[PDB]
């Protein structure tokens, strides 16, 4: 219905996104359609409170800020590591640029954790000089490099081991397996795993503290977690047994979920933790082996609700996909090169024209981004009032994750500015990428 | 086998790439392991010559160079620009900034093209005041702003118009349809495109020279475009019967195959283009209509086989599924997406020696922290590929770097040319300061 559309789900939507009166849509106060006036379009629009609500909610539902590891994949910026600083948080970094970023915000080093499966030895020297607190070890080559890297500086590196408990964890479902065909980390069932458990023990400037998982994406129950957990610690008492050596850390990984569509339920971080940390201890108490300090990893969950993005709408047309059904496209003026998930996964997102009620009937829509090519498609198919028209504001929710850090220049298609809002105020964070910025490379 | 592995299939690699007896592959005489110590890994490898050569196979097929638009979408960059210039070709652009891209490099815009399903008045006016030869539109408002627009400038602008035959031109079969349900241009079988031809035609600030369609991707025979052909020209008789207006140029798009593994067989452009022009000059005679000029605008089959990526190898692991063997490399989806995306299967070859292992299942992933960053998904390689090798993706030059990301904050790779035995830094790597300064 066009009443339906005119809502703003407000599990999905920014935690200071609102829906005025006159069909406006504010978030901290701040208009929409004023922002994408200010700074043009396509636009990331941040809810700063947003994201930093959720560092609470997880800081407060795993026991403290410093157990929470920001997941930087998802979106890092200098001013998001700041966010991150200031909230007491851990800050995961997967590559020397992201610790680029994270050292030019005079981010901690000590509270960062290094994670890659092909750390080269530039990355691994970075890491050490720079005195990064955590490093996961994905292979039995980085092991014997980071070792000699270590020795090389005099340190002895503090490092998580990256297992393959056979969980796959879902939704809707968890996949359970003894073998996982992928290319991150140490297999639990073969013997691999605690094989590298041996060596890092063995090594004269590495000190294991813990091992890590990641097992999930958009989850929202703790089960999957949970026999994950009893997996990874069936390998702790086998340490603890045969090697007689104690893990005060489980770094249980991310893949905490959010809220995409109004259909689905937000996470409740507080019951899902509480589940897992129980059963961690009762877990830990059955083996009899200390009950770890368990760390997470979230970026979705952190990051991805803050954040929208908004377009202008501009070219309308129906197109009859057979003698009788009728699908009415729109164009938006971004596209595949600023949110390349629904090509990608076939991700599904929350779209609402943020500039006004809409009033027209419900039909048929797609809404398609300005690239030349069919597959530039950001909705594939929802029924959305027929009055939706060129100079409308259209916002996509729930884009602060993974979008605009896997942005493109395809058809050079500059990458778009990324803004914070608070307190009725707006900061540029990101400027929009120009044509200069493109020919700077020649 | 290992004999298999070490051979280089001289239809999928640029032209003037060659195995040396000692195992290394050069590409017009540079060895690639050189240039992968003086540039970097991952790098594109543009082998200059084996793109004019494709510039002019096409030219020589369709007629003449003018004929032949390249397609910027697959790889723009002001080099790139300039080559297409000097080979006689058009230019197809989609975007403003492909546009200023092509301006900057002094490209004519008389010779381009602008295409576009969502062009905004900026775009349209740029086009006008910089004297674009040719707007392809897309849409019924776009027919409207341009005259507007162009009644502003005081310019009489030619005009092509997108229609949609109901074709889908692919490798091994071709799909038909009476709709096409997609975002680009008007129907024929509604009449829209009839309509927007004859408002084109009215505008006092157009005017129509041809129809256009895009039907094709990985075609390697004329029967799709063919069909297609005859019912975008079965329109043109419509235009002529009801209209009176005879239209000198019909622009039928591109999509023109190139081999991506060995077991595929290479473009015989000449053969496919006398096949389409034979039937098209046949279909304008029996519906008694000028033949049009034909206009073709291939990108991947211009600029893809001219170009490898070089990798460095890295970890190695054996992952129990059987074993598959992982490779890294310190590349991934953010250079070459299209595995992940659309299922694209490549030719990889380590460059730097020859292999001697026993081969194995093997599965090549990128650096990125995603288990989907997969370059290569199932092939039997060698079991000693290992870290320090230059290993390298054939047919690289089409749509991988303009799809390039900066996921994990990887920095675009660099993109040099070799020709007679040189190279040249075409474009370079970004820095981590490249991506700090948008801070
Ligand atoms: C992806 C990832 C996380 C977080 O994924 P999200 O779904 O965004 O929470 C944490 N740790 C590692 C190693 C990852 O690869
Ligand atoms: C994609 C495209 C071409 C060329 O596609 P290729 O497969 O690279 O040849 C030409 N014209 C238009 C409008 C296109 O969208
Ligand atoms: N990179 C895509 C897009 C190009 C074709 C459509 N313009 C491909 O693999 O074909
Ligand atoms: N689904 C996320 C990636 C999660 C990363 C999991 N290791 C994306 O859009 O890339």
């Amino acid at each position: 219905t066009v009443e339906n559309f005119n809502e703003l789900p407000a599990h999905v939507w920014p935690r200071n996104a609102v829906r005025q009166e006159d069909g406006v849509v504010t978030v901290a106060g701040v208009p929409l359609p004023d922002l994408a006036e200010e700074y043009g379009t396509p636009l990331f629009v941040v809810d700063e409170d947003d994201f930093r609500s959720r560092c609470r909610d997880m800081a407060t539902a795993f026991g403290g800020p410093g157990n929470v590891h920001y997941a930087s994949k998802a979106f890092l910026t200098k001013t998001i590591a700041r966010w991150v600083d200031e909230e007491g948080l851990a800050l995961d970094i997967a590559s020397i640029n992201e610790l680029g970023i994270a050292l030019a915000a005079g981010f901690p080093a000590s509270r960062i954790t290094a994670h890659g499966n092909n750390k080269g030895v530039e990355f691994l020297r970075a890491l050490v000089q720079n005195g990064v607190g955590h490093v996961v070890l994905d292979s039995a080559q980085e092991l014997e490099l980071l070792d000699y890297v270590a020795a090389g500086e005099g340190k002895i590196q503090d490092v998580l081991i990256r297992v393959k408990p056979g969980i796959e964890a879902h939704t809707h479902e968890f996949i359970a397996t003894s073998h996982e065909d992928q290319k991150f980390g140490f297999s639990l069932a073969s013997g691999s795993a605690f094989e590298a458990a041996k060596a890092a023990n063995n090594a004269e400037n590495l000190n294991l503290v813990g091992l890590h998982c990641h097992v999930g994406s958009q989850v929202f129950d703790a089960e999957g977690f949970k026999l994950a957990a009893e997996r990874v610690l069936g390998l702790y008492s086998q340490i603890h047994s045969e090697l007689g050596v104690a893990l005060p850390e489980l770094d249980l990984g991310g893949g905490y979920g959010i809220a995409y569509t109004a259909a689905e339920e937000p996470l409740n971080v507080a019951e899902v933790a509480s589940d897992l940390l129980t059963a961690v201890g009762k877990m830990a108490a059955e083996l009899g082996i200390d009950a770890p300090t368990v760390l997470v990893e979230p970026g979705r969950a952190i990051a991805g609700p803050s954040t929208v993005t908004i377009y202008e709408v501009g070219t309308t047309k129906d197109v009859h996909v057979d003698d009788d059904k009728t699908r009415r496209y729109i164009a938006v003026d971004g596209g595949m090169s600023d949110n390349i998930r629904p090509a990608l996964y076939g991700s599904e997102y929350d779209a609402r024209v943020v500039s006004r009620f809409a009033e027209g009937d419900p039909v048929s829509t797609r809404i398609v981004g300005s690239h030349c090519e069919s597959g530039d498609i950001l909705i594939n198919d929802e029924i959305y009032p027929s009055d939706i028209t060129s100079g409308d504001f259209l916002a996509l929710a729930a884009t602060g994750a993974y979008c605009y850090a896997m942005s493109s220049r395809y058809n050079a298609f500059t990458r778009p500015a990324v803004v914070s809002v608070r307190a009725g105020s707006s900061r540029l964070m990101l400027r929009r990428e120009t044509l200069d910025d493109i020919l700077s490379l020649e």
